[PDB]
This record gives structure tokens, C-alpha cells and sequence, in this order.
DNA sequence: GCATGCATGCGCATGCATGCATTATGCATGCATGCGCATGCATGC
DNA sequence: GCATGCATGCGCATGCATGCATAATGCATGCATGCGCATGCATGC
């Protein structure tokens, strides 16, 4: 006889019930402790529904219900359900009120074949898989218990129970005998929730040379809403045939299709911790060597990115004058330079962020149209990325590919802060309280010094106006640079084979701090120095006039405040102090100067050197101007000689006649400190020289 | 005139032609709209 | 004038409300007449 035949007669199926009943009552670790007596406490303490239980255990306790557990999935699930809610109800007998039954579900198994190999053998069987969401339904309301009234008299027929091969279809009213019609009682039905979920084989698993294959699941009761489209996932469940319309009828072979059902799914102290970091006097810096790993140099936009993840603080003084707090970020950079790594890493850590590209074929638009979606078949509202990103991050990649529509929206959501829709009848204002960072690349595919910032890049003035830090990557040849670099390229292609801070804090650390900081500290204005702002705003202003092209205005001194602000939400203070003040002029200063022409910056640099001084290095400074002198005199030689000669030499007086023109005196310090050692320069007195 | 016979008469059973009562479910068709395609018009540079 | 963009345009699939097609058997009632009974009329002797 078949296992299932054995199993429906009464007998064996009390018997199993008792063994069942015994072994959920016995069964301990193996430590002693009784495993179900914790389990179902902890499912007490929140009013749950379903109980987890392992194949392994299963096997290892009673063998022959294992044995006939995957060739009768229905029957032997239903007995196990009936004696864990027997056990839990003489543990506690309340729920007769709260829950009437409870599901067992089965976790491990033997792992079982993927969705190629399902075939005829596996039918009515129970099986375990593998696979990737697609899609799904949502919760439905599916009957249970259903109650009937007859259309002729009004008699109310008692409860049916639904199974799901087959509608419930009754015979008569027990009263009139009537044959029909009836209706479902709505109000006395009881219901239960359901979803159902498409799954495809991994794309990584697929052999090359054939195409991935789909199966469709069915979720009940617990399960529904366990799993997000586009996860990965593991299900067991029972392969199914007998269900109404699984054959092929009206034209064609004799084809049945075939169905999953599943039953499992696979996938304070804190506060005190980022205290503590604050109190360290360097938080500062750890967090800015902690952005982007992966990224050699480019400190400087590291830490603007800093300042832009933490952000500032919006005021509206009354319902008159809005001030944001979001400070945007633009790059614009040489081919090679990396800036779509930055905006990578940007979106793996934000909480919330919207990555996109002006390109093409992007998968989320960058303008918001109503349409029928084309997987669900739904009349829906599918507004842009910028909506999206409520208080959140949106990432823009290749921005001056855009068309006009993208510009076009991207400008009233930078500059107003909320995106109008009137389409299909519809008229809407939606919230784009979202902070933007956008990378691109010049106009003649290299940057060239000899011109302002807006003459070398695709986009107009007002859009750049909008934006708080503007960074500039520019390629340039330095050997030891590009050493540099190209150790840690083939290093990390070694690594990943398949066969000036201290310590930068965990990722997740950073998360949390991040978290902290943004919803419990709100920095306070209330000790500003107007004096020393108004007498640098008026110095800055005159001189930019003295230059003659691109004088400085009021809402650059609004992004330093932001930048303070952002600072002071840094450290977790309270009140804003000098120091974020400094480093705010210092930072919306580098931005200023970087945008204007040879001349004008050379100028720039040479008079703001007090400011632009704040917290720097000597020992980088004299680096530079070494550098300086090293790349004139390479010139030189290439020029002249028309080859490079073999070793680059420089006395030791020019450099000192620089720092004293800088105002430095001594050098001993540069020559011991470790920027010396790394660019591999050496300073010989038996020439007063120093050789590269 | 009294004794007897008896053709008439009445009520309840069965047999047989007409007549009376009953009664939801499953399958097919046209309207709306997505998706791929080629022609063609209009707009730049 | 030639190169490119693109709003208009067309044909075949599914999904969903209305609409279309089907289709004898069993039980009840009144008319005709047999069978037992008591009254009553008519006819003998
Ligand atoms: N400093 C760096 N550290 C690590 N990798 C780098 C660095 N600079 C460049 N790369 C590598 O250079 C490659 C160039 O690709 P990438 O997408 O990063 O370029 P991009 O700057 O976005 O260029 P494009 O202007 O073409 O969009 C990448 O594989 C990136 O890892
Ligand atoms: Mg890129
Ligand atoms: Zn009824």
C-alpha cells in the first residue's frame, strides 16, 4: 500500500498523534534543558501562531514519522498540528480565546535539488529550494469557515471548512432543501491571509548556455509578507498538482502546471559606546579617514562628504523664509578618477538612498509619470528619484548627459524643494527634502586650468550655483603617486582571487553615531562672532573685486554656517564654538578659490594664506613647494635634453628661501618626519642637497 | 288480514384514465488596453 | 540639404462584465361499479 493510505486510517493516526504528543513533551538539548518548554514560552510572551521543528531532531527522536514525512506532507502536518496545539493548550489555556490553532513548520532538511531538476518523481512530495524573489500579490483575505445564507428563507448554514484543491459548493439548505443559490456571510465568515510569490534560479548558479527558470509559491497565515522582491530565499514546501484547472482542456496537449505550496522561509550599551567616542578629542578625523575604504587619496572630498552625510539644520522663521540644511555636493573630474566609486559607497551606507544615472535606461526615472505598471498591471503613481529620497540621499551619475525634462525637474527640485505634477488628472505637490550629489566629466574630456569652472563643464550657472562644495579631480602625472596607486590596484586584484588617523571606526559603528547625531543633536548659534565674519566677508569681497572676475556673495557665508553647524553635530556639541567656524571658512575658501583661473587662484592662494592655514600641515606645505621645484626641473630636463635624466637633484636653499618667504625658518623636522620618507627624498650635508 | 316474495334503494371500497406540481448552472462574446513594428513628418546644424 | 528626434499610427493578445443555451417524471383526483344492509311495497292464501 501507498504511505499516504496507511496514513489515513485511524489507528496508526492515533498512534502517531501520541508519539508526536510524547515527543514534543520529552524531547531535550543537548544540555538537559527542555528545548520546546523555552520555545513555547517565548512564543507565549508574544501571542504567536506558529512553532519551528527540526527535521534533524525529528529523525534522531522517531525515525518512521521522518521517514514518512516527505511522501505525505498534508495529512502527517495536519496530525503534527493538532498535537502541538493539544500540548500547548494544556500548557495554557487561554487561547482558546486568543488563537485556535497553531502551525508546525519544518526547518532543516536534507538540501534538495533546484528548480531544474523538479520533475514527475517529485510530485505530491515534499521539497526544498532555492531562489530569488521576483514578485508578489500582497495580502489577500482568502475564506475559512465559511458560512452560507440561503436565498429563500434566510437560514444560515453552519461553517465549512475550505480546502484548497476546491470550492465549497453546497449541497441544500437543511430547512427549505433548496438546492440554491447561496451567498457567503460576510459578517460570520472567518478569513485568512495569503500571498503569492514567483521565484527564479539565482543568475549566478545558471550554467552558461541555458536560461534561468521560474516557479510560482503560495504564502498562508505567518509566512505572508516575510520576504521584499529582489531578496534571496529558501523555502520548503509541498510540489502540487490537484488543483482545480491545473490541466490543459480547451486546445493543446494534455499539459498540467504545476504549484509550490510553503509552509518555512529561509533568508542602550550603544548610547554609551558613541559617547565614549565623542569624548575622544579626534572623532573628528576618524570619521573623515573612515568614508570610502576603498579609495586612495582625495582626502579633501572625503571629508566634504563627511560634512554632507551628517548635514546641517533647516530654519523657517515663521511660515516666510525656508533655509535647508541639505548640503549638495558636485564633482567634476577626468576619466579614471574614480567618482562612481564615491557614490557607491555613498549608497551602501546611507540609510536611505536613490542611485541613478542620466545616461539611459536608468532602473528608477528621474521624473514622476502615472502608468500601468507592467508586472503588477496597475494604474500607478510612480513619482521620481528626488521624491523618493524623503530626508535621504540621491546619487546622479553622468549628469551632463541629462535631457531637458531631467534638467528641468532636477532644477525646481533643487531650488524649490518640491516637485509639481499635473498629469492624468492629476494635480500634486510632493516633498523633495533630499540632499544631491552629482558627478560628471569636462566638456573636451580633460580640465583645463586656463578656464573658470563654468566654462569647462556642460551645465549652466544656475544649476552649479546651487550646489555647496564643488570638487575638482584633475589627472596629472606624479610617478610616485601613480606607484601608488597601481600597488593598490593589483593588490586588490591579487587579494579578491577566488582561491595620519588612528583608527577609523566600524561601519556599523558609523551608522549608529550616525543615527545618534542626526535625531538627538541640534546645535545652537547663540555664540557667533559677527565681527571677525563681517571683516573676512568684506576683505574677501574687496579683493575678489581687486581680481576683477567672480566676486563672492552672501550665500556662500549661509553654506559656512551649514558647514559649522555640521561640524558641531560632529563632535556632539551643543553650542557652536571657533573651531567649526574655522573650519567651515577654511573649507567654503578651498571651494571658492578652486573655481577661478590660473591667475586669479595663484593670487587667492598666495594672499588667503592665514585662513587656508587653519589646522594645515607645515610639513604638507613644504612637500608641495618641494614638489613644485621637483616638476619645474623635470620639465626643464625633458625639455632641453628631450629624455629624462636618471636621478633629480635640488639645492637645499631654494626651498629654505620659499619657507622663509611662507614664514617657516626650520626644516629638520621635514627632513625626520614621514612625508619625507614616503615620496622617497633624502637630504645629503655633505652637498646640501636633497636628491629623488 | 296475515304471511311471504321481492323489485327498489342506499353507503364505502378499489381500479383506471386524465390531470397536476417541480425546477440554477455552466459556457460564450464584445469592449479596453498593452506591446512590437514600420511608415512618415517635423526639427535642427 | 542632410542627419536626427519623435509625436502619430497600426495590428493581435488577454481580462472582465453581461449575455446565451438547456430541458420529463412522478403523484393526485374524480368517475364506475361491486357488496352488505335495512326499510318498504306488493302479492298471494
Ligand atoms: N584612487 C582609486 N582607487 C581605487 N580604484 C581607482 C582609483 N582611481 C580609479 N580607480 C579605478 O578606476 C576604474 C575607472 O572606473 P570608474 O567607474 O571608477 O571611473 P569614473 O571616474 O566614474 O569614470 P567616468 O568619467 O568614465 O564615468 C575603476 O575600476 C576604479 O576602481
Ligand atoms: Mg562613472
Ligand atoms: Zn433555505
Amino acid at each position: 500500500h501507498s504511505v499516504r493510505e496507511w496514513v489515513s486510517m485511524a489507528g496508526p493516526r492515533l498512534e502517531i498523534h501520541h508519539r508526536f504528543k510524547n515527543f514534543l513533551r520529552t524531547h531535550v538539548d543537548s544540555h538537559g534543558h527542555n528545548v520546546f518548554k523555552e520555545r513555547i514560552s517565548d512564543m507565549c510572551k508574544e501571542n504567536r501562531e506558529s512553532l519551528v521543528v527540526n527535521y534533524e531532531d525529528l529523525a534522531a527522536r522517531e525515525h518512521v514519522l521522518a521517514y514518512f514525512l516527505p511522501e505525505a506532507p498534508a495529512e502527517l502536518l495536519q496530525i503534527f498540528d493538532e498535537a502541538a496545539l493539544e500540548v500547548v493548550l494544556a500548557m495554557y489555556p487561554k487561547y482558546d480565546r486568543i488563537t485556535n490553532h497553531i502551525h508546525v513548520r519544518i526547518s532543516h532538511l536534507p538540501l534538495v535539488e533546484e528548480l531544474r531538476s523538479l520533475r514527475q518523481l517529485h510530485l505530491n512530495q515534499l521539497i526544498r529550494t532555492s531562489g530569488v524573489v521576483t514578485s508578489c500579490t500582497g495580502v489577500l483575505p482568502q475564506l475559512s469557515m465559511v458560512k452560507y445564507n440561503c436565498n429563500k428563507c434566510n437560514f444560515v448554514l453552519g461553517p465549512f471548512c475550505q480546502s484548497q484543491n476546491q470550492e465549497v459548493k453546497p449541497g441544500s439548505c437543511p430547512e427549505c432543501q433548496s438546492a440554491g443559490p447561496f451567498e457567503v456571510n460576510m459578517e460570520e465568515t472567518i478569513y485568512q491571509n495569503y500571498q503569492r510569490i514567483r521565484i527564479q534560479e539565482s543568475p549566478g548558479k545558471v550554467a552558461a548556455g541555458r536560461l534561468p527558470r521560474s516557479k510560482d509559491a503560495i504564502l498562508l497565515a505567518d509566512l505572508v509578507d516575510s520576504c521584499k522582491p529582489g531578496d534571496e530565499i529558501e523555502l520548503t514546501g509541498i510540489y502540487h498538482n490537484n488543483y482545480d484547472g491545473s490541466l490543459n482542456t480547451a486546445n493543446g496537449f494534455p499539459v498540467f502546471a504545476t504549484v509550490i505550496l510553503a509552509n518555512h522561509v529561509a533568508k542602550d550599551e550603544d548610547v554609551k559606546m558613541i559617547t565614549s567616542l565623542s569624548k575622544d578629542q579626534q572623532i573628528g578625523e576618524k570619521i573623515f579617514a573612515s568614508i570610502a575604504p576603498s579609495i586612495y587619496g582625495h582626502e579633501d572630498i572625503k571629508r566634504g562628504l563627511a560634512l554632507a552625510l551628517f548635514g546641517g539644520e533647516p530654519k523657517n522663521p515663521g511660515g516666510k523664509h525656508k533655509v535647508r540644511g541639505d548640503i549638495n555636493v558636485l564633482l567634476c573630474g577626468d576619466p579614471g578618477t574614480a567618482k562612481s566609486q564615491f557614490l557607491k559607497y555613498i549608497e551602501k551606507v546611507s540609510s536611505r538612498a536613490i542611485f541613478t544615472t542620466g545616461q539611459g535606461a536608468s532602473a528608477v526615472g528621474l521624473t514622476a509619470y502615472v502608468q500601468r505598471h507592467p508586472v503588477s498591471r496597475e494604474w500607478t503613481l510612480e513619482a521620481g528619484a528626488l521624491v523618493l529620497a524623503d530626508r535621504g540621499v540621491c546619487l546622479i551619475d553622468e549628469f551632463d548627459k541629462m535631457n531637458d525634462q531631467d534638467r528641468t525637474s532636477i532644477h525646481e527640485a533643487m531650488e524649490q524643494q518640491s516637485i509639481s505634477i499635473s498629469k492624468a488628472g492629476i494635480v500634486t505637490s510632493l516633498q523633495a527634502r533630499c540632499t544631491v550629489i552629482a558627478a560628471a566629466n569636462p566638456i573636451g574630456g580633460r580640465y583645463d586650468p586656463s578656464l573658470t569652472f563654468s566654462e569647462n563643464v556642460d551645465l549652466t550657472e544656475p544649476i552649479i550655483s546651487r550646489f555647496d562644495i564643488l570638487c575638482v579631480v584633475r589627472d596629472t602625472v606624479d610617478p610616485v603617486q601613480d606607484e601608488m596607486l597601481a600597488r593598490f590596484v593589483v593588490g586588490s586584484h591579487v587579494r579578491h582571487h577566488p582561491s595620519y588617523g588612528v583608527e577609523p571606526l566600524p561601519q556599523e559603528v558609523l551608522k549608529k553615531y550616525i543615527i545618534y547625531a542626526k535625531e538627538r543633536v541640534h546645535p545652537k548659534l547663540n555664540q557667533m562672532d559677527q565681527d571677525k565674519v563681517a571683516k573676512m566677508y568684506s576683505d574677501l569681497r574687496k579683493e575678489s573685486m581687486a581680481t576683477g572676475s567672480i566676486p563672492i556673495t552672501v550665500r556662500h557665508i549661509e553654506s559656512m554656517i551649514r558647514m559649522a553647524e555640521a561640524h558641531a553635530r560632529i563632535h556632539l556639541r551643543d553650542y557652536v564654538i571657533e573651531d567649526d567656524v574655522n573650519m567651515a571658512i577654511r573649507v567654503m575658501l578651498e571651494s571658492f578659490i578652486d573655481t577661478q583661473k590660473f591667475s586669479v587662484m595663484r593670487s587667492m592662494r598666495k594672499t588667503f594664506a592665514r585662513y587656508l592655514s587653519f589646522r594645515r600641515d607645515n610639513n604638507e606645505l613644504l612637500l608641495f613647494i618641494l614638489k613644485q621645484l621637483v616638476a619645474e626641473q623635470v620639465t626643464y630636463q625633458r625639455n632641453r635634453f628631450g629624455a629624462q635624466q636618471d636621478t633629480i637633484e635640488v639645492p637645499e636653499k631654494d626651498l629654505v628661501d620659499k619657507a622663509r618667504q611662507i614664514n617657516i625658518h626650520n626644516l629638520s623636522a621635514f627632513y625626520d618626519s614621514e612625508l619625507f620618507r614616503m615620496n622617497k627624498f633624502s637630504h645629503d650635508l655633505k652637498r646640501k642637497m636633497i636628491l629623488q
